Formats: structure tokens, sequence, C-alpha cells
């Protein structure tokens, strides 16, 4: 290393055996306002395995040092007998100083392959209510907590946040789990919860998919990392959290979720895949997608200057798939670029933008495994450039990857970057496939060498 370079020794900071897991996976690492960095991570229990293999809970801890020392951690959500929270992402808004986190949560028994189609939510006279079904199939609405059947007659049930199922008051077992005398439908839910002390406690669970999930969608979950707070332009502040999903056909792509209330209201925005003119001019659209090769799947946003967004998105290209969105995620441009220059094995990536040029220009920080394989973990700054502009007239951008560093020989899978207090960048990543999680911090000067 060049002297003044930065690359830490690798920390465990999830592990078997932290918080009595077992296993982790799936790594989200966020810097706040306050300067605190906050890593989550799924609790694995039984193996590394993802739902319904499982029974996965979300563990987060926090940094108050800039990411020398970490906390004892805490679970902030745990759901019974083999249901599972899978998939976290973490943003804040800066106005409130409110952070949030959202994952997917799927009743015991469910998980990608299997979710049931739509919501798990049915609108009574303008206002949506969760389902819950017995043994033989009946309906039941939750209202405000309180279980109604078909003919909207109060029954003896009520429920929490939690799913917790109470009959008369007393909990008897809980709507998610594989022995309740009412369930939820098997199907993904998105669930968010917020911290408004810098990540020392946590809300409940909030069941946000009467917003975000439509009826022909079967699987709806977070794509996992962060999200972002728009800077510039017409959509400032607008809270946008990256999602993919399955249509009937069980086909994937890629999507945000999105706010500009301050996380009280969500609406999804389309697909990239949606009206997306494919290579030769064919037109798909994420509803009747049928083929394997267009899918796009986990993905990763981040601004451009004037407050263009790019969506970095796995796909089956065996490369990098970029979308480009003028409207702040309702919509994206009907080309999705390839970028030949970062190998895309099918796998999680990050990607941040920077807070500091670098040689002139604005940058972004990228993070991936670097073959056809899930190996080679490489941080990449990439240097944006304007090359002209689209027909409606916006700025075109592309990037130029000028320095790429190998960080992680051998194994190397899902990763999350942070920008730190210091302007170094910190990294979250699965070093192996579901045991140690590894926390580092490197500088511009080693990233650049
Ligand atoms: O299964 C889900 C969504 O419910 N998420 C998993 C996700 C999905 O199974 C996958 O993105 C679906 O194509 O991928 C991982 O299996 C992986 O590729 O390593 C890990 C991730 O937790
Ligand atoms: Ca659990
Ligand atoms: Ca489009």
């Amino acid at each position: 290393m060049v002297e003044g370079a930065v690359k830490t020794e690798p920390v465990d900071l999830f592990h078997p055996g932290f918080l009595n897991s077992s296993n982790y996976r799936i790594p989200a690492l966020f810097k706040t306002k306050e300067g605190t960095l906050i890593a989550s991570i799924d609790a694995r229990r039984h193996g590394g395995a993802d739902a319904p293999n499982n029974d996965i809970d979300t563990a987060v801890r926090r940094s108050e040092d800039g990411g020398k020392t970490w906390d004892e951690g805490q679970i902030i959500m745990d759901y019974p007998d083999k249901s599972s929270v899978i998939d976290t992402t973490l943003i804040e808004d800066d106005e409130t100083g409110r952070i949030f986190l959202l994952v997917t949560h799927f009743p015991s028994k469910y998980g990608f392959w299997n979710a049931g189609l739509g919501s798990g939510f049915k609108n009574i006279d303008g206002k949506e209510y969760l389902c819950l079904y017995d043994s033989s199939g009946k309906e039941f609405t939750v209202r405000e907590n309180v279980v109604y059947d078909k003919d909207s007659n109060k029954t003896e049930y009520t429920t929490n946040a939690l799913g917790d199922l109470f009959r008369n008051g007393t909990k008897i077992d809980n709507i998610n789990s594989s022995t309740a005398p009412l369930k939820a439908k098997g199907t993904s839910y998105i669930n968010l919860v917020y911290s408004d002390d810098d990540g020392k406690t946590w809300s409940e669970p909030q069941n946000i998919n009467f917003q975000v999930k439509k009826d022909w969608m079967k699987f709806l979950g977070i794509a996992p990392g962060r999200g972002i707070q728009i800077k510039n332009g017409e959509h400032k502040g607008r809270i946008v959290v990256p999602v993919y999903y399955t249509n009937e056909k069980g086909k994937q792509s890629s999507a945000v979720i999105y706010s500009d209330d301050s996380g009280k209201n969500w609406t999804i925005g389309e697909s990239p895949n949606d009206n997306r003119k494919l290579e030769n001019g064919k037109i798909i659209n994420s509803k009747t997608l049928s083929d394997d090769a267009p899918q796009l799947t986990e993905c990763q946003v981040v601004e451009m200057p004037n407050g263009q967004l790019k969506l970095f998105m796995r796909n089956l290209s065996g490369y990098l798939n970029i979308a480009t969105s003028f409207d702040g995620g309702a919509t994206w441009d009907e080309t999705v670029e390839k970028d030949t220059n970062v190998l895309e094995p099918y796998c999680q990536l990050s990607v941040i933008n920077y807070s500091q040029k670098v040689d002139g220009k604005d940058a972004v920080i990228f993070s991936n495994p670097n073959a056809r394989s899930r190996s080679n973990g490489t941080v990449r700054i990439g240097l944006i450039n304007q090359v002209g502009t689209y027909e409606n007239g916006e700025p075109k951008y592309e990037f130029d990857w000028k320095y790429n560093k190998l960080v992680k020989p051998g194994y190397y899978a899902y990763s999350c970057l942070t920008e730190l207090s210091n302007g170094n960048i910190g990294l979250l990543y699965e070093g192996t496939p579901s045991e140690e999680m590894s926390y580092i911090e490197m500088n511009l000067k080693y990233l650049e060498s």
C-alpha cells in the first residue's frame, strides 16, 4: 500500500454466535445525518437458506465513532414459527431526522418462489384491510386491528402490528405462524420501521403492501442495501427505495417505491421494463414479461447532478444494466443501457453518490463481484460525464469507471457502501456465504492506487 492509503483489516461485524444467530446474510450500511453508522442484516437462525427454509430476524448494530467500534446489536423484527423478514434497506429523511428500515416479510411457509398474487389486502368501502383466512377458506378482514367476518360482523379476534392474534384480549397465536386459526395470505409483504433517536430504538412494523403491491404482482420485495433522498430538482425530498417484483409468470422486474411526505405514504413507480425498448426494438412490459432474458431484479439508485435518477440493476446479461428516470422514479426512459466495462454475475450490487469531486468530476462509488461468479470483490469510482442530450432535451449521463480496486480476493457476494464523515468509504460485504459479514474502511488514496 502507498503511504497514507487506508484499507482496514476486515472486522467480522456479524458472525455465527452474534446475537445467538448461527448465520447472517444481506448487508445494509448507512451513515445518518448525525454521523452514526447503522448496519443491518438478516440474522438467519437455521442456516443460510432463504425463506421459506429458515426463520430469519432483522438485526442492527450502530457505531458512533465512524465505524471504529460497534454496539452489542439488537434484533428489531422477529416473527414466529418460520415467518421471516429478509432483505433490509436503510434511508433517512434529512428534514425530520427519521431513519427508515424496510424489509420483505413472509408468513410461515412462503418465500420468493411460492408467493401468492396481490397485496393480501381487500378494499371495504374505500379502505384497504388485511385479509385473514380460516381453515375452511372463509375470508375475514382486519379493521383497526379488529377482525370482522365476511358479513362485517365483529368477531372475538383482534391483532397487533406484529401479527399476534388475540381471542377476547388473550394471545392465542400469530397470523403469520403455521398453526393460527386465522392466517394472513401467503405472499410477500413490504414492512417499514423507523427510528427518531438515531437508530437506538425502532417502531413496530407497518405493512405498506396496500399502497405499493399491485393485484398482478406475485413477489414484491425490497432490493437490499440502501435508498436515497433526492437532493436536487423538482422532486427534492422524495425518499426513494429500490424494489423488485415478479408477475404472474414469475418474471422479475425492478422498480422504486417512493414517498413525498416523509414516509407517511408510498407509491410504486413503473419498472424500467414497462414500455422498455429492447436492443432491436421489441417493446415489453413488466406485467406481460414472459422471457427470462430481459429480467431486471435487485437494484440500487443514485442521483445525477441535476436530479436525474440512475437505477443500477442485477440482470441476466452478464454485465451491469442502468436505467434512467427524468421524473423522480415514476417512469424510466425506454432504453436500458448495458455497461460492458462492469461484469455482473447475477448478484446484488451497491452504488452510492460520493460528496466530493474526483479529478474534476462528480462521482459515484460502486461495489460488486467483478467476475462471472461471486468472487473478485471490487470497489470502483465512476466519474459522471454528460454525453449530449436525449430527444426530450434532458442531459444524457454516462459513467467512466476510471478507478477499479480489488478489495476481496475469493468469495464476494452482496455488499453495501457508505460514505463516512471523514470522506472515506465504509463497506460491509458477504466475504463468506452466510457466516462472517466483513466491514472495512477504505480511503480514496487506496481506491485510486
Ligand atoms: O429470496 C429472496 C426474496 O424473498 N431474496 C434472496 C434473493 C432472491 O432469491 C433472488 O433475488 C430471486 O431471483 O437472492 C438471494 O437468494 C441470492 O441470490 O443470493 C439472496 C436474497 O435474500
Ligand atoms: Ca423469528
Ligand atoms: Ca418506460
